[PDB]
């Protein structure tokens, strides 16, 4: 139950993203990120790279935003790829139907007037919103009598709406062109030349790390909903008759919580299985399917989210994608609700086959005579802006303090700079330590930076900590004048400090970094500092 | 005089880049980029951060790309943001005026039947293209008799064509919105908070690195006239009267060729000055400008550009930018001429103003009672798309070899990977020795990849060549049956190897690659191996 208002304060008062074009009076769905931002950016997609990329030897390659329609009508996201909307008949107010009405049912569920038989009747209702099409929606709509949030004037009925940008590519109108929604297809239109590199064998994975477009109708939920941002998808090419993953055992041990499409039709709760036991009872389709869930819980809980707030629901039979046929959604628990985060999904094979005969290109491979096979591939995609501001909920703390201080307990992984080296006098006194500190950190790979913010070592510490920084190091007089020379080592989420020499400290905070040794151990070893 | 062909040959077969959307027929100035392309394409803009941002503590932001109308109609590229266009009354076909009466003129020097008399007064002509506006062009496309360059039909006279794409932010008109021709903009409407940041002094930069769109007329360049790429750009922010860099005597001592707009209005050459005498002489205006042209010079030197091929060119009066005052681009001599790659601009105060005025909002900073001032900004521009580029051109060669073998002679900072292990045996014989070879690599921090591929180790060889591969290491039966347990070292470039022990590879190569030692000093300390 994290207060997403004093967070977002935060969050944009050290500036780790803020409206776009503010002074012009903003625009929805649309951020710009600071510094601190960009540096807590860039850690979570380089432990993305460490974590999937490296891990998998994924092949990585960097196609355009912009597409000639021609390419996503053959996709299938000319037709499919939409959102209902509706709209008061007084003004223009735009509204994605989908959720709107969820927030209207949550509305009669909350007011007291409402009977047990009507709440559970509305929650059934709502857990099965993804599912109902154009007509069903526009019953709900009818019965429950939705009307404007606002102002409530009459709404018209929920039509669908094409959640792509348009464009025109060259002078004149003879190419009309969109923005990519995804980069999946970037991948596809590669197929040939990417099979070729593992010299035509399966499985092999291509990858992408861009930015994609969402012309979203009324974007409400901050980082949540963009129109604009950065995602990773990679695209396991596999055989249909070979969907087994070599290294499933790896993850097969995991315990995490499952809400299967049964579950959800069946009103039922999520269990919290055994990633092994999942794929055995055939919850979980196959094991490479069951590999990335596991690969993907191990990503999210790595970079900070919480394992009691992460869940993977199953998509609905009529909730597909235009291009899947089994989709496993990597939720999270927020101020929001539950959100996908991570979209893993099973595209059988809808896109090298479109797109194989749109254009009459031939896109296959072949096993041992030899028979030639339609790849399928298993699209793990994710939306490294969810997943950041995610961290942000699951990791965004109020120390106790009447001061009401705020701190985030970001991994050492993720945090802006894993150490916090201040002294108290900046003078020539403490230079010889700060210096060889500053280089010793350095050659043990810990990103770090001295601070020089006024006030006592404790407000030093207390904007450290704001903005997530995992330790710091005291330089105090007693580290200068008494012999040997030693400083404080201070845990941002504890506090708690210890007092060792100031040559050792380099490689402990890299082993704490790391993960390597436990705080618990640092205060076994050393002595505690009060 | 690269030869352009075979080199695009050996780009996209080795997939450092291809047409984006191929297989629909492609679409001009949109290219996708391969495994190779984007580890090269990575390790330039790792150079790049390394060599601003982290040298001058650079400031990093991420604006949206995305922009709402009124923001540009504020900056001016609503208005003056455009290319000459023209076009065959017959067809559509439309062409930028610029270039093709550039093409044009080049068609008339090079006949014969030409008089020295006239050769010379075109080259008048074409050293101003970026001069003449909307009227002066239309004289030269009918004295010259412009037409069109295929089928050659009547061309219509020149007209402006605003090269931003344009969009619709939303649901409905309400918002008509445009992509980002340049980041800037986004660094300006969030000048307060990153004032914030320096404590409110100046001077202070702040930097960018993301993709900007250019609805480009007619793209016939490759990857040089793309409508899609990534740029990295500065914004140094300095006060007008302290127009004085610190640090301009580290680039002092630099001979470039500086071609001035004098030698440019005057018919003369550029000179090959020092960066020091040239700000004395009054040439470069002030040291701000040419500490960065010291720095750009250095950069675009350590990622492969040759000095022979590179000068600074300075703006002619009326070929500013809308937004500048004064500008140097930095341009590299291709199989296109002249081309800039990097625009190094002097808004003085353009940008802040406008802002300032159109939203009401204050954007100004205070000096030493104490007076305020509106920033003038120097920003360096890097189109890391065309620098890249510049680098394949000049690090492409042809093996003397009959077979017809290429190579690119890329500097060990941007190569894919700085060493090749290739062992003859992959058996159980060399484990023990690649695998111990390549984590020492590790350790070192070298980029390697334990080849595979079949055929001699000389053609082994070829293809680690062709894509730019620095250094190998040749690992055969007398490294596993003799002792001391020796591997050859071989020189990309000059084919040359050496025999040296295993273990002590790992540190040459590490010196090698960083630059501590020569490939001659190596030769020296140890023996040849033909
Ligand atoms: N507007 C958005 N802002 C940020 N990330 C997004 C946005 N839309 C989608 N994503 C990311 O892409 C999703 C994968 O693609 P997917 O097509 O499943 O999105 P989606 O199912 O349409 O989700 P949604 O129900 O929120 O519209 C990742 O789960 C999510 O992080
Ligand atoms: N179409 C393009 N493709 C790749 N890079 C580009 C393109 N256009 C501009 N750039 C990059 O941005 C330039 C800086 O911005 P600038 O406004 O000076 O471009 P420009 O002056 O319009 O150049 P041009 O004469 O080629 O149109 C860098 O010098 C160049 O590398």
């Amino acid at each position: 139950i994290v207060d997403r208002a004093k967070m977002e304060d935060t969050l944009k008062r050290r500036f780790f993203y803020d409206q776009a074009f503010a002074i012009y009076g903003g625009v929805s769905g649309l951020y710009d990120f600071g510094p601190v931002g960009c540096a807590l950016k860039n850690n979570i997609i380089q432990t993305w790279r460490q974590h999937f990329i490296q891990e998998e030897q994924i092949l990585e390659i960097d196609c355009t935003m912009l597409t000639p329609e021609p390419v996503l009508k053959t996709s299938g996201h000319v037709d499919k790829f939409a959102d209902f909307m509706v709209k008061d008949v007084k003004n223009g107010e735009c509204f994605r139907a989908d959720h709107l009405l969820k927030a209207h049912l949550q509305k009669l569920m909350s007011d007291k007037k409402c009977s047990v038989e009507k709440k559970s009747e509305m929650e059934s209702v709502l857990a099965q919103l993804d599912n109902y099409g154009q007509q069903e929606l526009a019953d709900l709509f009818v019965n429950y009598n939705v009307k404007s949030p606002i102002t409530g004037n009459d709404l018209s009925p929920p039509v669908s709406f094409n959640l792509m940008f348009k464009t025109f590519i060259g002078p004149g109108g003879n190419m009309p062109g969109y923005l990519r929604p995804e980069t999946a297809q970037g991948i596809f239109l590669n197929f040939k030349r990417l099979l070729e590199f593992n010299q035509g064998k399966l499985p092999f994975a291509a990858a992408q790390i861009g930015n994609s477009f969402r012309n979203e109708i009324s974007p409400r939920s901050g980082l949540i909903r963009v129109r604009e941002f950065t995602m990773a998808e990679i695209e396991h090419f596999v055989d249909p008759s070979e969907k087994d993953h070599p290294k499933f055992q790896n993850v097969a041990d995991l315990h995490l919580y499952l809400y299967s499409a049964k579950a959800q039709v069946s009103g039922q709760s999520a269990r919290k299985m055994r990633l092994g036991d999942a794929v055995e009872q055939g919850v979980i389709n196959n094991t490479v399917l069951g590999y990335f869930i596991g690969r993907i819980y191990l990503y999210l809980t790595k970079v900070g989210i919480s394992p009691d707030k992460l869940r993977f629901r199953q998509h609905m039979e009529n909730e597909m994608a235009h291009y899947a046929c089994d989709c496993w959604d990597a939720e999270s628990k927020t101020s929001y609700g539950w959100i996908e985060i991570v979209g893993c999904a099973d595209r059988s094979c809808y896109d090298l086959s479109c797109h194989a005969r749109a254009t009459k290109v031939p896109l296959v491979a072949e096993k041992p005579y030899v028979e030639e096979v339609v790849p399928n591939v298993i699209e793990p995609s994710f939306g490294l802006g969810r997943i950041m501001y995610t961290v942000f909920e699951h990791t965004f703390h109020v120390r106790e303090g009447d001061e009401q201080r705020t701190f985030f307990s970001f991994p050492a992984v993720v945090a802006p700079f894993k150490c916090s080296v201040l002294p108290l006098s900046q003078n020539q006194e403490f230079m010889p330590f700060v210096k060889e500190l500053s280089e010793a950190l350095t050659r043990h790979g810990v990103s770090h930076k001295v601070d020089d913010s006024s006030g006592s070592i404790g407000r030093r510490y207390a904007r450290t900590d704001e903005i997530g920084v995992a330790f710091g190091v005291t330089i105090d007089f007693d580290t200068v004048n008494k012999t040997p020379h030693t400083a404080t080592l201070r845990d941002r989420d504890s506090m708690r400090q210890i007092r060792a020499e100031i040559s050792e400290l380099p490689s402990i905070v890299q082993d704490l970094a790391n993960g390597n040794i436990t705080w618990a151990d640092v205060e076994a070893r050393y002595p505690l500092f009060e």
